[PDB]
């Protein structure tokens, strides 16, 4: 297909996320290749070589085409695709798990595998439930979290987005009544987690957990809080016997300058979350990891097994690129390529506080924000930073980059210049 | 790793399929290769070749590692792995929507990627609540369905499974409360339509739609009822102005005989999910179509986008061994081969009906079941099958294959006389 073929049967038959078909004023772009840390895009018939400042939605952290994720999938493609896991067990499951609990906050001793991270919420959250069940606690039934917070888009993931300023608010009537605490400062403040645990001692004996972004919120406003909010939850929900759920899927796997975000804080939950970069963006999969106590309470008194089973669960190639994945990150510095990041995205953005529609800067190891004072009209930044060979998909009011951990010095400060000028364009007419 | 390697670390580690970990009695058998319609499997620590009758739940139909799909797959490795479908499109997406569109029902000109059957079903169900907002009817958010049926495991998908006997029948206190129709019967009834246009007339206006398997309800039991029920929902829904959804994950691409199931009843449903198959068992990938007038009554309205968009939604990895495998079923006489392998299920299975525990035997298209008495035990079940060089995975009191379309007459007799046995040795204990 030509890229203008594409385009035809993408506006006739294709639905993009979070869009009304038919109706987007701007449409799609064919991206035709991918290499590293970038993009082949074809802009007015011509092909284009653009940075994948976004790591396409945050996953790409070794960049696209690396030989080591490549040649594990071939090489995997070349025994075996993939069997059920519903009877039979296999060497990339078994390579994932291993390598899974071994790098996660402690305690997390077992791996339930899914196909996506909506699901590996639905089974942390199933996970939650059907542990105290087999207490023979079933009122312990709701989910409590604080305001700003994403966790997918499966209904009992929509129930714990925030509920008037998340994209799910909509659904609000037709969800899951959950638990809402204020959203959570940027700054420490005691008085913020002592009225935390004010509204979770009165809602504890309805509640099976609760679920929040550990250090960064993501899709609800590239919000940061400081770490040590995640050590009065963990203290909190073990006083109270609720049981804690970090969601991870976003923070994992380097991205906030802890190999977990988690990490941050020294502290472990219950239950998380991983998907996104889990396979260095290859391919979907995601896990839900829990403690021994966790597994076996929720099989004990009358609560049976746990009746969650993808078909693809564990697939061996999404695991074996996985394995690959998580071993590139390990056996390099990547402490140090974070930390190095984090300075390239401070210093290239710091111009951007001064421009008149900005109203914050903020970094997080590889997360570069410029928040802005309105809605990013993506038709104008859209050109704007494909015009300087960055790909960047804004959303709300924010102008932020996710990029790739081998990205360059030189191209951090491009895809940084290109945020800078898109933030510049918002601000003029 | 060895296979007493993999068996330790999976014990330790692997959470399996609906189960309970660290208390089931039958413990994994480890994979270590699979090709064509054979897996690699090891018995006492050495490697034996057993048929895949499951198709590694009911994905493989054209063997694993066929070389056209291995091809398609390494093919887009080398230029580009995934791009976020989040303002980029591609043409593996654009290849694959169109297949779709042009094989599926009539009327289905809209396709919404995700990454699992269960994914796909939520966004299905999210499509008809959002229609009737853009309808102005809020009020139509219940769904109908009959009993026997399944539709996957997170807490939408589960609502919808049946309450009484069914997997999730555990949760029924906590799901939405939906409609339930009785068991559909295997033989045509007009009595049975007439009762469930009189249930479903009494819920119209709270329902936005019925929701079910079209021909075969494959995980609620194996049951199969004339398509004629199918063009009486679609009339009954018509009439009432209640969407039609069909749930085609395990009936599509051939399996029971017509491309799709809903062909043997000559109608559309206004909603439509695929998967398993789709991606010939490589990989999780799965898509719900709806007809113009489902997708342009979404974001009317007042209502806005469909806020759905999976992090891998459209992966080229994915659609590109899909678009492979698709193909590779159009190109060749697939209605005939379908037949022959109904025909060899028949001849192989028909001794099966004298057995002592066997309640019934029945065939549809490449679909093979024997129905007994009481719990196949999978602890005697599945040495009986492996030493017959069958790998077969009974659940509940059924002994089934859903068997690759490639297998020979000589591959089918052997899954069939392994069928047998098992259901000899059922009525032993
Ligand atoms: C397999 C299946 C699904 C989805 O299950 P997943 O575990 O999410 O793949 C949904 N509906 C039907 C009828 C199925 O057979
Ligand atoms: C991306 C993400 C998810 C899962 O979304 P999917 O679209 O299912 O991949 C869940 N939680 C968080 C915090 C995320 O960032
Ligand atoms: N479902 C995964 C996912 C990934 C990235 C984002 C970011 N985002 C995009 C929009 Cl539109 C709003 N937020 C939102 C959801
Ligand atoms: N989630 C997909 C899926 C696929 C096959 C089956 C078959 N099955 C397994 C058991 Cl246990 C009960 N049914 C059940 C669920
Ligand atoms: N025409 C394909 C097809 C459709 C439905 C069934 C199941 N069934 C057949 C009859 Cl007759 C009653 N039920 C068996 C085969």
């Amino acid at each position: 297909l030509t890229p203008e073929q594409i385009i035809a049967v993408d506006g006739a038959h294709l639905w993009h996320p979070y869009s009304s078909i038919g109706r987007e004023a701007v449409s799609p772009v064919v991206a035709v290749a991918a290499h590293g840390a970038w993009l082949t895009l074809i802009r007015d018939g011509q092909p284009i070589e653009v940075l994948d400042a976004m790591s396409s939605w945050w996953t790409a952290i070794h960049g696209h085409g690396h030989p080591a994720l490549d040649q594990a999938l071939t090489t995997q493609l070349r025994v075996m695709n993939h069997v059920m896991f519903g009877g039979l067990t296999h060497e990339p499951a078994a390579r994932l798990a291993k390598l899974l609990v071994d790098i996660t906050p402690a305690g997390l001793d077992t791996v339930f595998f899914s196909d996506s991270g909506s699901v590996s919420v639905e089974v942390a959250a199933k996970m939650a439930l059907q542990y105290w069940r087999g207490r023979g606690l079933p009122g312990k039934r709701r989910l409590m979290t604080w305001r700003g917070g994403y966790h997918g888009d499966t209904f009992l993931a929509m129930s714990i987005c925030d509920p008037h300023g998340g994209m799910h608010s909509l659904w609000t009537d037709v969800l899951a009544a959950q638990v809402f605490a204020p959203q959570v400062p940027r700054d420490y403040d005691p008085a913020y987690s002592a009225a935390f645990e004010a509204q979770l001692a009165q809602h504890a004996g309805e509640l099976a957990a609760v679920v929040v972004e550990p250090v960064v919120q993501g899709a609800g406003g590239m919000r940061f809080h400081d770490p040590r909010y995640l050590h009065d939850l963990r203290d909190i929900c073990r006083r109270y016997e609720v049981l804690l759920i970090f969601d991870e899927i976003a923070t994992g796997f380097g991205r906030t300058g802890a190999l977990f975000a988690a990490d941050h804080a020294g502290v472990s939950p219950d239950i998380m979350c991983v998907g996104k970069a889990l396979t260095g963006g290859y391919l979907s999969l995601a896990a839900t990891l829990c403690t021994a106590d966790v597994a076996h309470t929720i099989s004990a008194g009358a609560a049976g097994a746990l009746m969650h089973g993808p078909t693809f669960m564990a697939n061996p190639l999404a695991c074996a690129v996985s394995v690959a994945s998580v071993e590139l990150l390990l056996g390099q510095d990547w402490r140090t390529r974070i930390t190095e990041l984090a300075a390239g995205l401070t210093a290239g953005l710091d111009t951007a506080r001064a421009l008149p529609a900005v109203t914050d800067v903020r970094v997080c190891g590889a997360i570069g924000v410029i928040e802005c004072d309105r809605p990013v009209d993506l038709a104008v930044a859209t050109p704007a930073a494909l015009d300087r060979g960055v790909w960047l998909r804004p959303f709300r009011n924010l102008v932020y980059a996710m990029p790739p951990y081998i990205c360059t010095p030189a191209e951090i400060t491009q895809i940084t210049s290109a945020m800078v000028e898109v933030a510049r364009l918002v601000g003029s007419l």
